[PDB]
């Protein structure tokens, strides 16, 4: 009985396993844009992406995971509010059931169909299963998607979920290029927070994207396709993989726009 996001194992019963899920810095969270304060001092974001070497797309049970080779500095995201280099590991989506829900940060209480979460670590901890360990030690870009003209640069990610449709199902996935994800503007909202699943460590730098971008009904239909469960087990899509919003107590947004 661990956990996922069904009734009797989902993200009101986290606590029981993960009692930081009560913490002072959970994600998501609620973006009220009329509160959220620009801040001069905030740097563009650099997102260097050019050198990213794909390898693998794993379905966990939970999502999928689209995986880099970070033994090296090649895809890294620096400036923005962080200090140093942090490099990127890994990216996943949450989404939902429908197109009215699925993101896990929120704008005015607006949700997203979905939101994809590119996951960068600190280089100045040596891996990765060390940054999770420190309050600076991980980057999440988090870029939210909406339901219209399709994404091209997402169908070569569409296409191969077939072939990891149940969970510890994994396919060799190099050559990916996640630039093909980016909206055009790289304007941002930053707070501190905590990764959005178990276990919960509050470990991140959120950075996460105004601008949407657009993924058309079939591609997003295609994510609600995959399974939560394994080969040979009920059938349970993978749908609404969400954390809903959690309190920001004592936080504060910063915008790098006007
Ligand atoms: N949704 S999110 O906050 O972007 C997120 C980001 C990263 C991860 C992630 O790769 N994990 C969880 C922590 C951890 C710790 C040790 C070893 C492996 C892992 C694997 C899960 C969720
Ligand atoms: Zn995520």
């Amino acid at each position: 009985h661990h956990w996922g996001y069904g009734k009797h194992n989902g993200p009101e019963h986290w606590h029981k396993d993960f009692p930081i899920a009560k913490g002072e810095r959970q994600s998501p969270v609620d973006i009220d844009t009329h509160t959220a304060k620009y801040d001069p001092s905030l740097k563009p974001l650099s997102v260097s992406y050019d050198q990213a070497t794909s390898l693998r797309i794993l379905n966990n049970g939970h999502a999928f995971n689209v995986e880099f080779d970070d033994s090296q500095d090649k895809a890294v995201l620096k400036g923005g509010p962080l200090d140093g280099t942090y490099r990127l590991i890994q990216f996943h989506f949450h989404w939902g059931s429908l197109d009215g829900q699925g993101s896990e940060h929120t704008v005015d209480k607006k949700k997203y169909a979905a939101e994809l979460h590119l996951v960068h670590w600190n280089t100045k901890y040596g891996d990765f299963g060390k940054a999770v360990q420190q309050p600076d030690g991980l980057a999440v870009l988090g870029i939210f998607l909406k339901v219209g003209s399709a994404k091209p640069g997402l169908q070569k990610v569409v296409d191969v979920l077939d072939s990891i449709k149940t969970k510890g199902k994994s396919a060799d996935f190099t050559n990916f290029d996640p630039r093909g994800l980016l909206p055009e503007s790289l304007d941002y909202w930053t707070y501190p927070g905590s990764l959005t699943t178990p276990p919960l460590l509050e470990c991140v730098t959120w950075i996460v994207l105004k601008e949407p971008i657009s993924v058309s009904s079939e591609q997003v239909l295609k994510f609600r396709k995959l399974n939560f469960n394994g080969e040979g087990e009920p059938e349970e899509l993978m749908v609404d993989n969400w954390r809903p919003a959690q309190p920001l107590k004592n936080r504060q947004i910063k915008a790098s726009f006007k």
